[PDB]
């Protein structure tokens, strides 16, 4: 206070490299101004002292285009690490500013403070902004949540949808769904306007487009199966049935024409989608773009077998059978239309990655290691009788140990071994390591995996269905986007018309006299 | 018994039948004709025959012969091992683990449901 | 204290910081700089790193008597010190040990199978 | 604990000239006529706000 009264500049910018650090541990970014420093260090009395001075510019920008509200979003952390002061500093500065100038400003990346909070995964700040309700009368128009009517314990509220629904580019909903960097997407979709908005899109258009996608892909697999199982098997009946290489006026010819056409449409559509969302991270290849990859491989193998028969290279039948088997396995994509089967597919993905791959690595080491040792103990069988041992080579010994694991066939300990006691010692040691130890430990480790991921599997499923909804929404014509319209136009303030989403509520615990409302008469009007 | 059938068993059977019928057609269409000199040269000679062989493999009955009448013997063995990993290693063992979660929840309420 | 496994006393000594001015040189942890919430500290390594005999790090790793070795290695200067040795030299010597032992098993297998 | 035993066994089979190349820590002046080898660790703390009095360097950058 002594320095400010003597003429200290309240608008200085500390712009050195220590104040704009390349790595986190080498400095401290705070927004470069004395007002931003006092806010980020939890000094509320100096913040009040600075804003009362009429030389303080509350709407200035730093070197990267951030204002005071962008900087508070950048330093925010969760409640276990930082408590709640940053959210309290956001509210105090915004109400003093008194208009919408700060929250509509864009930084050098072109992002508002609301867009920046979604981009960086700041879930505590995002919850506060989306449901901000100001009951005091002169500052009421800065709200994003409004009370429409109330009677006793029952009330009806309206949520502002301005930059959060997908009617504009880089909306809050789109940023959260496609953000492969952060790790808390499935927690942020539980928040209040976002959850009902995805529910409304599913009920109106998205559930019917999902059923029609299932029916076309099922009929595609039926026809591909029937023309491959019922090929002309005669050596004299050369021509392959698919695509009608010899026009014969055969009825139901359109299925053979459907498969060649529909495989091209998949290969173009999945060729574009892999291009636009390319991952630089193997964890994001498995978690977002897996079924884009396997639908693309299946459609290429169908096209590649067509060219191999038209040149008659005989390897076309191998490409067809791999395409049929992968095609029926691809039907597990459509389980995400249901909650019960969708959560079950989430469990399958986690168990393969955490449990099954570790088992297979150790099992193959024991299989190939004991296989060579048993095979090199067997003598030559060139003398009088053939077929004197089933362990006569490395390939033969590995097959016998594999059949033992899955319990098929018979067990003969009387081989052509030089040392029969040593042969039986190594065989029993293999049984203890695999039948007693590794297979039973796999069941016990899966029980630990099921216990952990069952807490989160519902929220992981809803994130997967949300990506399906927004992809269906982009392929609609613009005249049909106007027919399916979320929200209603409402007058929330004097000369202020906003599109809003209605949510009802019943609350029995906090009794108050209702003062702030948009309508005196509480019915549906 | 009633809770385990509805929560666990029905979900298993749906995914298992998809893998059984899907791998069954692919293996059966890879087998050549056996009209030449000897009969009984393959046990995977039709769709009905291939489904029966994969079912017996699951419950562990009979013998395993990899020497069928396939045009591509390496491709035949690749698809057969993939079926074993999906069913013997993955789905049957995951069923036991999911039943353990069901038993833990409903054991709190099963006395009052009986009364 | 390291020899007898006294983990509470050992934690206190390794990170002792005295902020009072005339007795400040008895510290083993020093603040180098600080700005707001960010700071950078220095830990004394005199008799704890393996540059001398019977150091604190060597005593803990080879102490077969006590039962809490794996809890004492979580303490603050010891944890980063093992991380630094792995990144600079130890991870490359581990890979070279693997390659020599793998080639030894390949050759022993091939000359015994192809006698 | 198992990996730690592997690290110290690798460290003993190195030549003495190569032990000097891989050297943990930096030489620092912690007091008047007192030079010690030290290991640096960074930290961020949001909960206890205090005026900073005890430090070795006024200027807080990497120097
Ligand atoms: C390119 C070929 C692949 C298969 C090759 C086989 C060996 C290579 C194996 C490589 C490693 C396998 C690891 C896969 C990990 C993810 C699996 C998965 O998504 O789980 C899903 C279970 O349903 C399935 O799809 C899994 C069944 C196994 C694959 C099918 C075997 C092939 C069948 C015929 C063989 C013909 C093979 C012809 C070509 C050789 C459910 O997961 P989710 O919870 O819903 O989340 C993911 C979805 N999301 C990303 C959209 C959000
Ligand atoms: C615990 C249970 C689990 C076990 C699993 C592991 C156990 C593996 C068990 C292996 C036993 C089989 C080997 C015995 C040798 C037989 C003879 C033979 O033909 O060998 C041939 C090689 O054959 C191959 O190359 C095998 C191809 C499959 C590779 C692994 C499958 C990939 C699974 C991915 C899917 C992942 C699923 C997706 C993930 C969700 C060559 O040998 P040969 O001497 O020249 O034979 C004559 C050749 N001829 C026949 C053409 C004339
Ligand atoms: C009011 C509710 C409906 C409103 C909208 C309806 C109009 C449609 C709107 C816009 C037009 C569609 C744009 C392109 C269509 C290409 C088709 C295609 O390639 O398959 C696509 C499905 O695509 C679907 O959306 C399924 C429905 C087929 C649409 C056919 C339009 C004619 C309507 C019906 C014609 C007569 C049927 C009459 C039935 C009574 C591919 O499926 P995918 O899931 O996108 O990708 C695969 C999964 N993956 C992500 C893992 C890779
Ligand atoms: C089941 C088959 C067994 C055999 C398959 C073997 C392979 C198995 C593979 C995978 C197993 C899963 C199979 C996929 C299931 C179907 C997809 C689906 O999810 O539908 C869903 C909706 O869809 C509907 O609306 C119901 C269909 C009514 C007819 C509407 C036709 C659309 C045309 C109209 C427009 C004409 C426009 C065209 C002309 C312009 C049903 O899900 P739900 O839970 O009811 O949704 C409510 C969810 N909620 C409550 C959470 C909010
Ligand atoms: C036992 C009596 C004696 C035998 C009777 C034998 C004949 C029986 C005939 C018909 C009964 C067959 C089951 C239908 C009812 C299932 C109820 C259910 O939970 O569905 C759930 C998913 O489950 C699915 O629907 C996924 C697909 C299942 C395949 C059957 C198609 C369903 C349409 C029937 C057409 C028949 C086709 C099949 C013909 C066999 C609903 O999905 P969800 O709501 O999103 O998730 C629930 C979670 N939640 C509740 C918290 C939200
Ligand atoms: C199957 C067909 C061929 C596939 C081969 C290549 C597929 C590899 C491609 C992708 C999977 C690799 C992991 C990427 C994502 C990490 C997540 C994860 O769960 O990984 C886990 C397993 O990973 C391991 O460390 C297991 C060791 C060997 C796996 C690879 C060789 C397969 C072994 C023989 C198979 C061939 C058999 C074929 C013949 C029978 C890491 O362990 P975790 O601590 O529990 O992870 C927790 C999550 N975390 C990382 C965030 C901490
Ligand atoms: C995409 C990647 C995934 C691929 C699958 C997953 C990777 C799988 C890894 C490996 C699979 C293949 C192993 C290499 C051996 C080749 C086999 C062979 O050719 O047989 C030949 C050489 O056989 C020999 O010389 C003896 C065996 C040599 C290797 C020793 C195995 C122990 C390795 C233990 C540790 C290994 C694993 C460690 C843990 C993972 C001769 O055999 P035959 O019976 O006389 O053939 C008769 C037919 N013929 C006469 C016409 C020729
Ligand atoms: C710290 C303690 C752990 C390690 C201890 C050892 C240190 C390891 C160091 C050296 C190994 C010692 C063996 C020397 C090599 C000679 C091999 C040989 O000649 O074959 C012999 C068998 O051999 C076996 O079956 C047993 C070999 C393993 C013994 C270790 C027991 C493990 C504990 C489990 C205890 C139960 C296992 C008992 C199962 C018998 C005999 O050969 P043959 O086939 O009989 O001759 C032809 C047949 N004829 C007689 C008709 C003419
Ligand atoms: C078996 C003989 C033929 C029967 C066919 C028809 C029988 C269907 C009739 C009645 C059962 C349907 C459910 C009604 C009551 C719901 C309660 C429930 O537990 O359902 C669960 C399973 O439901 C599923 O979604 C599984 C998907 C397919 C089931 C139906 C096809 C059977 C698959 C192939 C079978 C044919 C094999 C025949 C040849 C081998 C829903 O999942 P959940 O989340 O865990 O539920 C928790 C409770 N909740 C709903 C309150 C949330
Ligand atoms: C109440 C409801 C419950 C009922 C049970 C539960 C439902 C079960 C569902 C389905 C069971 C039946 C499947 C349909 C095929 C009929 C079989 C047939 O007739 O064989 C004929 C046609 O065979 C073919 O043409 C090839 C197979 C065509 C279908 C492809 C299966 C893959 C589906 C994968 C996904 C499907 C499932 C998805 C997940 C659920 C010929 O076969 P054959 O061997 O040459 O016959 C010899 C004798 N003969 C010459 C005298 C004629
Ligand atoms: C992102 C990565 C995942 C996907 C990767 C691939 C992308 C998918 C895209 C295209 C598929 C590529 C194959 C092209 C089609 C040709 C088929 C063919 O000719 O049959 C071949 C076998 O084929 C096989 O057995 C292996 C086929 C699957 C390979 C994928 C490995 C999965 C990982 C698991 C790793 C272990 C699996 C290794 C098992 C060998 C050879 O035919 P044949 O029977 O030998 O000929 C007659 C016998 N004769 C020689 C005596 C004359
Ligand atoms: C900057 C990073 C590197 C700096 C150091 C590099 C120089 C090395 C420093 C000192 C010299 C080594 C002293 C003796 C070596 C004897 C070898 C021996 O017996 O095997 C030992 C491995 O030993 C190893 O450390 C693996 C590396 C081989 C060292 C060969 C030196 C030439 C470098 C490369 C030559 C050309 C290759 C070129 C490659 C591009 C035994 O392994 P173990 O794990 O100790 O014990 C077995 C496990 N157990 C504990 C359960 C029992
Ligand atoms: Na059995
Ligand atoms: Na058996």
């Amino acid at each position: 206070a002594v320095l400010i009264a003597a003429g200290a500049d309240v608008n200085a910018h500390a712009k050195g490299v220590f104040f704009n650090p390349k790595y986190q541990h080498e400095g401290f970014y705070f927004g470069e101004t004395p007002l931003a420093l006092a806010a980020c260090t939890n000094q509320p009395e100096i913040v009040q002292l600075l804003m009362e001075n009429e030389q303080t510019d509350i709407t200035s920008q730093d070197s990267r285009g951030n204002n005071i509200l962008h900087a508070l979003v950048t330093v925010a952390e969760d409640f276990k690490t930082q408590n709640d002061f940053v959210k309290r500093m956001y509210d105090m500065i915004l109400l003093r500013s008194g208009n919408w100038e700060l929250e509509t400003m864009r930084n050098n990346d072109g992002l508002t403070p609301l867009q920046l909070a979604a981009k960086m995964g700041k879930a505590e700040i995002l919850k506060y902004i989306l449901s901000r309700e100001i009951k005091e009368k002169p500052l009421r128009s800065l709200s994003r949540k409004f009370t429409d009517w109330a009677y006793g314990p029952v009330s009806s509220s309206l949520y502002d949808l301005t930059n959060v629904d997908t009617t504009t580019d880089n909306s809050v909903l789109e940023i959260i769904v496609y953000n492969t960097n952060i790790d808390n997407r499935h927690e942020m979709l539980t928040l209040e306007p976002l959850h009902t908005l995805l529910h409304t899109k599913w009920k109106k258009f998205a559930k019917y487009m999902f059923f029609l996608s299932f029916c076309f892909y099922f009929f595609y697999n039926i026809t591909l199966t029937l023309v491959s199982y019922y090929r002309p098997r005669e050596d004299e009946d050369l021509p392959h049935p698919l695509a009608l290489t010899h026009k014969m006026s055969w009825l139901q010819l359109l299925g053979r024409m459907f498969v060649l056409i529909w495989a091209t449409c998949i290969s173009v559509k999945e060729g574009i989608a892999i291009f636009l969302l390319r991952p630089s991270d193997l964890q994001s290849i498995l978690s977002d773009a897996w079924f884009h990859f396997v639908f693309f491989v299946q459609a290429v193998l169908v096209i590649l077998s067509v060219f191999l028969y038209l040149f008659a290279y005989k390897e076309y039948l191998a490409c067809l059978v791999l395409a049929m088997a992968l095609g029926w396995a691809n039907m597990l994509y459509y389980t995400r239309g249901f909650q019960s089967m969708g959560m079950y597919s989430v469990m399958i993905q986690k168990v393969i990655l955490h449990d099954v791959l570790k088992f297979l690595f150790v099992y193959i080491l024991f299989l190939l290691g004991f296989g060579v040792a048993l095979a090199s103990l067997i003598e030559k069988c060139s003398k009088d009788k053939k077929d004197c041992s089933s362990y006569g080579s490395f390939s033969d010994a590995v097959l016998e140990l594999f059949k033992l694991t899955i319990g098929l066939g018979d067990l003969n300990i009387q081989q052509n071994s030089t040392y029969p006691i040593l042969f039986l010692f190594l065989l029993i040691t293999y049984v203890i390591l695999t039948f007693v130890l590794l297979l039973n430990m796999l069941i016990a480790l899966m029980g630990e995996t099921v216990e952990n991921v069952s807490k989160e599997s519902e929220r992981i499923w809803r994130l997967q269905r949300a990506r399906t909804i927004l992809e269906f929404e982009k392929m609609l014509p613009e005249w049909l986007r106007s027919r399916f319209r979320m929200g209603e136009l409402c007058k929330v303030a004097d000369e202020d018309f906003r599109l809003c989403l209605r949510i009802n509520e019943v609350k029995w615990t906090e009794w108050k006299t209702h003062v702030s409302f948009l309508n005196e008469d509480p019915g549906p009007i």
